[PDB]
């Protein structure tokens, strides 16, 4: 009936440009994969990611909020910049696609009516929109012609109406300085007038600050020198020693000269931002320092009036809020922390983001379904819950979903998951190793505080979840060498059922470990095939089923005494193309599995006494893409089964199926689907609030809860 888009995890792309927050709104957007991320920092329910907007083919790389505006504009690897505007007052839509550049846009500054674009191939260009649609035109471009230069960032000053600055910071130790004018239908008078010079670096960040005091404002550098440089300038009112005058125009003059020199120990300056309209600068750097920097109130040097954090941070933000101000910034991995503080004296951390920097491989439940693991390339297990009560056993209004551990955070590819029980669940990959790992003490005392699950004030910050939630290793088995794709638990949690995928020279094996012993039971299972795509416990234990990519399926028959298994019906023609996923369906329904393949269909296999006693297939549903993963809801809805299908480019599709026939639901709404291959779908075997609860793993970087309302 009704689908919420419940949680998105997904982490912070690492580049200094990627992030950028609205002035009026206080809506942080950053570039999330190849998507932008939208987080309200301070909603009242502590809601996280709320919105991902698709659209560019490869990572964002820029991104920037045009001034006293409905638009935004982007930045990718795709070599293409967008331009968004508002549809209502948290959301926005793509109005432009700008393919004017061969290479990475780099760097974007934009004002009312303005973007400066950088590109990778040393093209620096002005663009202004039309006054009678909102389309940008290209107004003018030039390059630096010194070397292969290109630009690493960049900012744009109104000086007077009509006439601005353009600031260009990059491959060279000196701060570029160009001004334009403003004209009908572009812009001219556009050409370089001074390079600041003083940097002994790379220049990584710009920043100019706004006139309160009319004509005298001022103009930070960051270099990769450790080193900010801060640049008065001035206007027709100016004066060892330095200063670059020049002349916008016969009635503008300008004159620059270097005022103050900070830091330069603390490795890269990450990003820069001023603060309106207080006269103080906020500094991250590449070795995890978070610093406000404001010139003293009796001797006006520039002094650090607070430090932050301690790796390393690459964009920060700045935003007031109830007389305080909040101070943001992303890590290494891909989360946002944030401070607050009552004046620059006192503060402490509130509640950020969280979410993984490489494809997500897998994610399962626990058995009773209120917790949900997931496992990405960027070598983190992490396990999000639902936030439902407050510290006093009140429920929450909201109950917004955040990371509460972090059980592994140096796991070489892992590429699967399950969970053994409530508390204890394994982990494989491309180690050649299958870890598992208990719930520690820590970890419960919180999920029974804050999610309910029985057996400090607010979830955890990303302090704790890099070094205090991890989970202990208990337990070492070795695949003998031979990597893992898969694995499955039986329904009594008392078998483990591991798939190891071929080395070209032995074929894939199934190999069966006992949860009590963590003992192998020896007789394992060999193959005729490569690759194991997914292995499935029946609902009563009775039989393992077994998919690969050799378009094949093949059922295991369980000796419920020894617990061993021998080959009982296979089909070798089931499918044309690979299979990826596969799951069994409530034995209320009758004996059934479905099958899902890179051949665009999902089919539904029923066993049968009649002649012959095998599974056949009983229906087939054909789709658009190849669809990647299935699940099948525990419980049964209206008297039919659950079906969730995840497709290669991310579409996602519910279906109801009763036999013979399947009834589509719904397909989920192309903005709150994942942007690329959805690796995982699982149900939760817990129904709450009147809601059923699917979560999603893709290549998207992402970690998605969603809910579907039935009664």
């Amino acid at each position: 009936e009704c689908i919420t888009p419940e949680a998105i995890f997904i982490g912070a792309n690492k580049q200094t440009q990627v992030s950028d927050i609205h002035k009026v709104k206080k809506i942080v957007a950053f570039g999330a994969g190849k998507t932008i991320a939208l987080w309200d920092p301070i909603e009242p329910n502590n809601k996280g990611v709320y919105a991902t907007l698709k659209g560019h083919e490869a990572e964002v790389t820029c991104v920037r909020f045009v001034p006293d505006s409905d638009f935004m504009v982007s930045a990718s690897e795709d070599h293409h910049v967008k331009i968004w505007k508002f549809t209502d007052y948290s959301h926005l839509q793509c109005i432009q696609t700008i393919q004017h550049y061969s290479k990475t846009i780099v760097a974007l500054s934009a004002l009312p009516s303005l973007i400066s674009v950088g590109c990778a191939d040393g093209t620096i260009s002005i663009w202004r929109q039309n006054i009678q649609n909102d389309e940008f035109g290209l107004a003018h471009e030039f390059t630096i012609k010194k070397g292969f230069f290109y630009p690493l960032c960049l900012s744009l000053s109104k000086v007077e109406e009509k006439k601005y600055l353009l600031a260009i910071g990059g491959t060279n130790v000196n701060v570029f300085i160009a001004s334009f004018i403003l004209s009908d239908s572009g812009i001219e008078k556009c050409r370089v007038v001074a390079e600041l010079e003083g940097h002994e670096d790379w220049v990584k960040s710009l920043a100019f600050r706004h006139q309160e005091t009319p004509g005298d404002y001022l103009l930070c550098s960051g270099s990769q020198d450790r080193y900010i440089r801060l640049w008065r300038i001035r206007i027709n009112d100016l004066i060892s020693n330095k200063q670059y005058k020049f002349q916008i125009d016969d009635e503008l003059r300008v004159g620059i000269n270097f005022e103050a020199l900070i830091m330069g120990h603390d490795d890269w300056i990450s990003s820069l931002q001023w603060h309106e309209s207080r006269l103080q600068l906020l500094a991250a750097t590449a070795d995890t320092s978070l610093m406000v920097w404001e010139p003293d109130e009796t001797s006006g040097i520039w002094v650090c009036s607070l430090r932050l954090g301690e790796g390393g941070f690459w964009s920060c933000l700045w935003f007031t809020h109830e007389r305080m101000d909040f101070f943001l910034t992303n890590g290494k991995t891909g989360s946002w922390r944030m401070w607050a503080t009552k004046d620059n004296i006192i503060c402490d951390q509130r509640l950020g983001i969280s979410g993984a920097t490489k494809d997500v491989t897998d994610i399962a439940w626990s058995p009773s379904g209120e917790y949900l693991l997931a496992t990405s390339l960027d070598q983190t297990t992490r396990l999000f819950a639902p936030w439902i009560y407050d510290a006093s056993g009140r429920k929450r209004e909201i109950a917004t979903w955040h990371e509460f551990s972090r059980p592994q955070i140096h796991g070489y590819d892992m590429i699967c998951v399950e969970t053994v029980t409530d508390t204890r669940f394994v982990s494989g990959g491309d180690e050649k190793i299958l870890r598992s790992f208990d719930l520690p003490k820590g970890v419960a005392g919180m999920l029974q505080k804050f999610v309910g699950i029985q057996f400090l004030e607010c979830p955890p910050m990303e302090d704790q979840l890099q070094r205090h939630l991890l989970w202990p290793e208990v337990e070492k088995l070795y695949g003998h060498g031979f990597e893992i794709t898969c694995l499955d638990i039986s329904p009594d949690q008392k078998l483990i059922a591991s798939a190891c995928r071929s080395n070209n020279v032995q074929n894939a094996v199934i190999r069966i470990f006992s949860t009590e012993n963590w003992l192998e039971i020896k007789p394992a299972l060999p193959f005729h095939s490569l690759t194991i795509t997914r292995l499935k416990f029946s609902k009563d234990g009775k039989f393992l089923l077994s998919v690969c990519r050799d378009r094949k399926w093949a059922l295991w028959e369980r000796n419920m005494e020894d617990n061993t298994f021998e080959l009982r019906f296979k089909n070798e023609k089931p499918h044309t193309r690979i299979i990826w996923d596969a799951d069994w369906a409530p034995l209320e329904f009758g004996n059934v599995f479905v099958t899902a393949s890179r051949d665009k269909t999902v089919k539904v296999w029923r066993h049968q006494k009649e002649p012959a006693d095998d599974y056949v297939l009983e229906a087939s549903i054909k789709h658009t893409k190849a669809v990647t993963a299935i699940s099948i809801h525990d419980s049964m809805i209206r008297e039919k089964i659950l079906i969730s299908v995840g497709l290669e480019n991310g579409e996602i599709y519910l279906y109801s199926y009763t036999l013979g026939k399947f009834e589509l639901i719904t397909q989920l709404n192309e903005d709150i689907t994942p942007a690329d291959k959805i690796t995982r779908l699982r149900w939760s075997h817990l129904k709450r609030n009147g809601k059923l609860f699917l979560g999603v793993g893709s290549s998207d970087l992402s970690t998605r809860i969603y809910s579907l309302a039935y009664e």
